[PDB]
């Protein structure tokens, strides 16, 4: 097999002329020339089979992406693996080759208001499709937002996704860990398992803020610090919002804090479009029941140049319940991954 950085990257002969482009969660990512479609592609190598949790994440993404088809979600073009379960050690997922991602872009590039609006529209258009399938992405962040050379935007990585379950979302204080710290909604730390759609809207609000200033708006230094940054900008929650938190440990923690004033968005972002800040405020609302939903966000005046509900499609076949992947040993999950990837074999 061809080798990259001393590691097996066994994708031939269809995919040739390999170049290393970064790291995925269970392996490296390369670009490669697709000799059938005569275009270069991205290929991520996955090596999950020694751990049940890795197999779960891999199966999850494959099942979701083989059902999804949407312009703002990066799909699966091909899956490469050995012809037998016995020989299958790695799995390679082939996807469109993009130019960059929003994390890399925001390191050095200031966005015009027109770019911010177009990027946000595309994020919400893809998220509408995701949520219409009864799915939660649960790890939206700049490095999961890919851009091509004409600034078409696509959402990456469904390995952390879940089927929505709002009736079983309540839990205890300081126990849950959903999403990446800076993009994690306050209720994750207070009383939520991250099983409702409002978890994703919070992450999009964080991304919008970062597009406006090229800095993360809530840069917690560790898990427990994140709520400090959120409350330092939103200020103390209202009585009504606290009454919506029945869990005593969570509510009493908030009640034990000194009063904090809200910091006005236009003081944090004095050059921002005021319509953008109105939408930002609605996405970064403390109470998840009052937080704007994806279809409302698409209809907000900030996005009026793009909004077109008849061109904002929804999923044909929503996921009705979660895949019940837990308690499945890694051997059964390897079998399921093998079966789900069979459609790509010659
Ligand atoms: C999507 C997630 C990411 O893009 C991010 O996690 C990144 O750090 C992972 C490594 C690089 C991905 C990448 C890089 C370039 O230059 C072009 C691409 O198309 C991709 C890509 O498609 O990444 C997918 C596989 C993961």
């Amino acid at each position: 097999p061809e080798m990259v950085r001393g590691q097996v990257f066994d994708v031939g002969p269809r995919y040739t002329n390999l170049s290393y482009i970064g790291e995925g969660a269970y392996g490296m990512v390369c670009s490669a020339y697709d000799n059938l479609n005569k275009v270069r592609v991205a290929i991520k190598k996955i090596s999950p089979f020694e751990h049940q949790t890795y197999c779960q994440r891999t199966l999850r993404e494959i099942k979701i992406l083989l059902r999804f088809r949407h312009e703002n979600i990066i799909g699966i073009n091909d899956i490469i693996r050995a012809p037998t379960i016995e020989q299958m050690k790695d799995v390679y997922i082939v996807q469109d080759l993009m130019e960059t991602d929003l994390y890399k872009l925001l390191k050095t590039q200031h966005l015009s208001n027109d770019h911010i609006c177009y990027f946000l529209y595309q994020i919400l258009r893809g998220l509408k499709y995701i949520h219409s399938a009864n799915v939660l992405h649960r790890d939206l962040k700049p490095s999961n937002l890919l851009l091509n050379t004409t600034c078409d935007l696509k959402i990456c990585d469904f390995g952390l996704a879940r089927v929505a379950d709002p009736d079983h979302d309540h839990t205890g204080f300081l126990t849950e860990y959903v999403a990446t710290r800076w993009y994690r909604a306050p209720e994750i730390m207070l009383n939520s398992k991250g099983y409702t759609k409002s978890i994703d809207i919070w992450s999009v609000g964080c991304i919008l803020a970062e597009m406006l200033s090229n800095r993360p708006i809530f840069p917690g230094k560790h898990y427990l610090d994140q709520l400090n940054h959120i409350l330092g900008i939103l200020g103390s929650p209202s009585q009504e919002d606290l009454n919506c938190i029945i869990n005593l440990k969570a509510r009493n923690y908030l009640l034990s804090l000194p009063h904090k004033n809200k910091v006005p968005w236009n003081r944090l972002f004095p050059n921002a479009d005021s319509k953008a800040l109105d939408l930002l405020d609605k996405m970064l609302t403390f109470n998840p029941h009052k937080r704007i939903e994806v279809e409302q966000a698409l209809a907000h005046p900030y996005l009026e140049q793009y909004y077109d509900p008849s061109d904002e499609p929804i999923a044909e076949a929503p996921f009705k319940f979660d895949m019940e992947l837990d308690d499945l040993p890694k051997e059964k999950l390897k079998e399921l991954i093998f079966e789900e990837t069979a459609r790509f074999q010659p």
